[PDB]
């Protein structure tokens, strides 16, 4: 694993590593850090790493039309989103999903487009600055990781 | 953390490492191994430390009148219980109980009795060959760590 | 699927993470990194992904330290591997050398079993050389 | 509780897991083991316990590389320490020495703060020489 | 406004020039430097000093970048309005441009003016794109 | 039986001799050897080879466990039976004892002698507590 979180916890978290770009995670609970005051969040990305990341660094993984987006399939080439769906009705693993249970984008580059899986989604924090409303909602909530010992 | 499981998921597991004890743990997942057939059983000790054990170094944490065991506040000296109880009625966390949320344990040695708590136990393998009635039981139950690319 | 050519020894990410054998389905690239992964399948519990460092061609070779599931969990050491049928047999039978079948030692009996029976430990493939990816493919 | 002398620098299991100010409540002995653990209590969040690998008596030494709630994530080096008031100060506010406050350097501007807002990186820590734990005890 | 529209300096992650209006000069409680309050176009507001900000105009050779484009190297090639209708202030530079065009090489490409974004090191090679005057004459605190 | 009494060696861990009933003989299908099938004490069923089986009695001298007792060196000093009530064959050995005396240095402790176990270094010092005679010429398979 692989934590075992809702659809409705799938972010955007930015990669703290190098290439620093945002891609899809799980958020696996808040943060009290020992040190900041600003609320944190342990998330987890698709090949099982964990990272901690401020408010600032991380999105509700959801789509909307005209978003500038980069798909792990199509190399560097910038794409806007069109639309996203769910291509299925059986049970899809958490890596395969957004927060909205969506499967499936279709990508424009141009005006032609081609149909891609989401999880092949990932994002340039230039372009991540003009997400409106992608802000985590009160109703993503939650709980501290029970801390061994301290 | 520190994972986050019903107190029914309290166990006695053969620690692996050495020196060779059964501990307090929680049941955390079933194991499919690669490799053998028989089920396999991930569990968790207090200190957070993973393990994975086969269904012989796993009993449910139940301790019963007459079980010879050890507390890590009395040395090497084994004791006899006398009875489990539960000291308050408060939230306790996970690492406090056993399988049935009790909290403390009384202990006899002798006839002198100590009262000390149930997270404090440890059990010397010849001493748990005769738990009868501490198998885990089919009512706990359970998923399977959602491997991560395998 | 592949030729028996696309035949490796992957990383497991499930229990135990030994090296298991599987078919190389195909090479991913960037720029999600720059780096390239390989799409493995195994004989089957599953598609794949793994590191550069993750993968070796299924060929085993005299010295080679494995394990096999008809043997318990003691180590073996290859004598060597060969064909046991003109027949065509599945892909998961079979190595990168199309061999089904390998003989392993451990002190003095020589056991022979089917070559999917095979396991490496990390620290022993560590020491495999002549056995790195390349190629190119196939669909390698 | 314990006397200044029981002022250490132990590891935090949450989160960052730096060294942070704590108190030395009471050694752990054994037998599920044979080893020395600790039991330490930090300014507030938590009842500790600890390695022997994990804890340094609580005194700063011109040189330490360290960090501080008040300066940012930026590591200064430890000029002195020293005791701004003989009025009694909790336990919290102080170190092994009883000194509260420490000055701090940075290339060239020193910031004097108070020796509770201190953390320590264990790479910083690893390079500390005096601090080892012992005692005997206090209540150590 | 449109002659509101200045390239400001973004203290947060990442750290380029982006269009933004300028708001008012504030007199700061912390430093004696005049500063200035802009609104960028994701619509939060921010202040920085006189070494972050310039006019919002290109010309032909400066190096930018754009939100539509890949971290290669363009530099503009002509600057221009795509349209007589009338345009939001945040689509527009300070000269009422909304469209550009960037080259890499052989390849030239459109984008929106609003879309472009500046390193700082190639913020320092701009000549000529300092504030105002009319800018400066006419500001006003508050 | 109580005649029937043995200790015999566990294969799984921790591998000791522990007491157990001996049941029957046993021809085995992939050995020649003679097998032995005893019952231990928690119920479980085991066959074992004639280099793992021992009559259950104990000598002053022999080095035994308890598992009510730590693992540090124990010897036997006597065995005896501590009640005329009439107990349980588990509770027993081979010569209806059911109480062994232990010491450890200048500290003797009482055990129930179902308590005891052996390690197989121990065990091969043993002198006369084989089987039988009676053992072996009443035995039978099934």
């Amino acid at each position: 694993h692989m934590s075992r979180r809702s659809f409705k916890n799938r972010v955007l978290a930015f990669f703290k590593g190098y290439p620093s770009f945002y891609y899809p995670a799980t958020l696996v609970a808040p943060v009290h850090s020992a040190v900041t005051s600003s609320i944190m969040y342990k998330v987890q990305f698709d090949d099982a790493t964990m990272s901690t990341v401020n408010s600032n660094q991380i999105k509700r993984f959801f789509l909307k039309k005209g978003d500038v987006v980069q798909s792990t399939r199509l190399g560097k080439i910038k794409h806007t989103v069109v639309k996203t769906f769910r291509s299925t009705n059986e049970q899809l693993s958490l890596i395969a999903v957004d927060a909205l249970n969506n499967d499936m984008v279709i990508l424009a580059h141009g005006e032609i487009e081609v149909t891609v899986p989401i999880s092949t989604i990932y994002v340039a924090p230039v372009n991540i600055r003009r997400f409106q409303g992608r802000d985590l909602s009160f109703s993503t909530l939650k709980d501290m990781k029970f801390e061994e010992t301290s």
